[PDB]
């Protein structure tokens, strides 16, 4: 159906042919556009991954047209930049929808003098890092690691990486933005006002408008960085001491050092402790620091490598060792299905509890389960809980992520056994993670913490506060009042959209 919507589009798009940016299931390149940024393969066989149209705007005016026609005739929009949402909310809906796909809005301009950049929402962080590196090796931006993450989604939900302890989240370093609200107005920080500019910086911008471009602060980094890659046996009692110390110290060591820890089973079947890190400093200083503060890791100089910050990004994207061209960061032409959940840890997990936790990896097939620690101290502890809607600051030792990966047979029953393994691991940890409410991280989206009910239900707001206070805490109620002002008719809505107050 949707005749009135589709006809209104070709009419309102300034013509140089609108049918070029409008893909429908008949068009042979519709399947390729849909698949290319379906980033979690578990949704490849999803029956709700069936937009009736995909629109690829080339200018702001195409977004305004798609917006105007969409509210006029009641059809539903899913915004997609990089497509990396872990629940695939940018390309799935239970009701008929179209995708507004921002891939062709990916222009980047950099001002080295004032250490700032403009990035359009369809750019990946790989393209941004490439542009920054071609300008200076003393400039960084703390986005994530994986080079195909879209800046559209990432900067609207937080953005954690190897340099967050030094610089804060990607959202903490946004200084302006171009946002298109429900009325089709193109606003920036001055005209959108401070409440809305607060809300889009980690509150989930897609609840409030279509971010056209972000303006970011570029940060100063030393020209060379040191990484280490290290593997230890979890059965080694000295590494168990290291993990004991890590829980208490990784969030409190030098802000220039961020250490990630992961666990998976290998090979007759044992658990590996995976340890990786970036240090904004020299190798000699890295070895002195880690040996004084984490001696049970037994870090050896052969585990450490000095390189430029952008090269450290390229290495952690699994290129290199025999290094490829820097233009690697531009190749978005990038495979197992996965489910993940996460938790905030504020008190060290007791040793016996961590053992039982990790023992659950044996119950999944070898190497499929994965448990990771991402430390939160440093700058994250110097920023208030309401500076932006992201509230997990001081008092958080690390974010604990659970993940299970698999190859999809088509068999629902066997796919459900993996979902059931994660749920089991998450339920077991209930008494040892944050409580009231159990915290979760927006950019590690998880529908199992709760979803919206129907917007006409009388308890739509309170139901939304179930997941809403897990992502945001007391910042949720301020997001609701802001949503009421900028989107009173609730055009921007999905399974975990901030609700506006019911109209009086
Ligand atoms: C797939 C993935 C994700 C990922 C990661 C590695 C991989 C392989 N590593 C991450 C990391 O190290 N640190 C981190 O904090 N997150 C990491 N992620 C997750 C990823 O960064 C987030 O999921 C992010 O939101 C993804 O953004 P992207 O833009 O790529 O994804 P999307 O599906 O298209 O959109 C995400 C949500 O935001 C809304 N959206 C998208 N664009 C806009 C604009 N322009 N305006 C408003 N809302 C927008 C989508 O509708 C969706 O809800």
């Amino acid at each position: 159906t949707h005749e009135a919507f589709l006809e209104c589009l070709t009419t309102r798009i300034p013509s140089f042919t609108p049918q070029s940016i409008i893909y429908t299931p008949d068009n042979p390149s519709y399947s390729t556009i849909l698949d290319s940024t379906t980033q979690n393969p578990r949704f490849l066989s999803s029956s709700t991954r069936n937009p009736f149209a995909i629109i690829t705007p080339l200018h702001a005016s195409h977004i305004q047209a798609a917006l105007y026609c969409s509210q006029k005739h009641g059809e539903q929009m899913r915004i997609r930049s990089g497509g990396h949402d872990y629940e695939g909310l940018s390309y799935q809906s239970s009701v008929p929808f179209f995708i507004l796909d921002l891939r062709n809005l990916s222009s980047i301009s950099i001002d080295a003098k004032s250490k700032s950049a403009w990035v359009q929402a369809g750019a990946t962080i790989g393209e941004l890092y490439y542009g920054i590196a071609k300008t200076s090796l003393n400039l960084s931006f703390p986005g994530g690691v994986a080079h195909t993450i879209g800046v559209g989604g990432q900067l609207g939900g937080g953005g954690y990486g190897y340099s967050t302890r030094k610089y804060g989240l990607a959202s903490d370093n946004v200084i302006d933005a171009q946002l298109i609200d429900a009325r089709g107005r193109i606003l920036d920080r001055k005209t959108m006002g401070e409440d809305l500019f607060w809300a889009i910086r980690g509150g989930g911008a897609g609840s409030f408008g279509i971010v056209l471009a972000w303006k970011i602060r570029l940060v100063n980094t030393p020209s060379t960085v040191t990484i280490f890659e290290a593997v230890r046996s979890w059965e080694n009692n000295t590494t168990k001491k290291f993990i004991r110390r890590y829980q208490r110290r990784a969030s409190k060591t030098d802000k220039d050092l961020t250490i990630f820890v992961g666990f998976r089973t290998t090979s007759r079947i044992s658990i590996l402790t995976i340890v990786s890190a970036t240090f904004h400093g020299s190798k000699d200083r890295l070895l002195q620091l880690v040996q004084k503060e984490f001696p049970d890791l037994g870090l050896v100089s052969e585990e450490c490598t000095e390189m430029s910050w952008v090269r450290s990004i390229i290495h952690f994207n699994l290129f290199g060792d025999e290094v490829p061209l820097e233009v690697l960061l531009n190749r978005t032409l990038n495979m197992k299905a996965f489910k993940l959940r996460s938790d905030y840890v504020q008190k060290p997990i007791p040793d016996d509890v961590l053992e039982k936790l990790l023992s659950k990896l044996y119950d999944e097939e070898t190497g499929e389960g994965y448990i990771e620690f991402f430390p939160y101290g440093g700058k994250m502890s110097k920023i208030s809980e309401s500076e932006i809607p992201f509230p997990y600051r001081a008092g958080n030792l690390y974010n604990l992520r659970y993940m299970v990966s698999w190859k999809d047979d088509g068999n629902i029953t066997r796919t459900n056994m993996h979902l059931s393994w994660i749920k089991d691991a998450y339920d077991y940890m209930t008494p040892y993670v944050s409580k009231d409410p159990r915290g979760a991280y927006l950019n590690f989206r998880d529908l199992d913490i709760g979803v919206n009910v129907n917007e006409s239900d009388y308890d739509y707001v309170a139901k939304a506060s179930v997941w809403g206070t897990k992502y945001f805490r007391n910042n949720f109620y301020r997001l609701v009042d802001i949503k009421t002002i900028v989107d009173p008719t609730n055009f921007f809505k999905y399974e975990q959209s901030i609700p506006p107050l019911p109209p009086l």
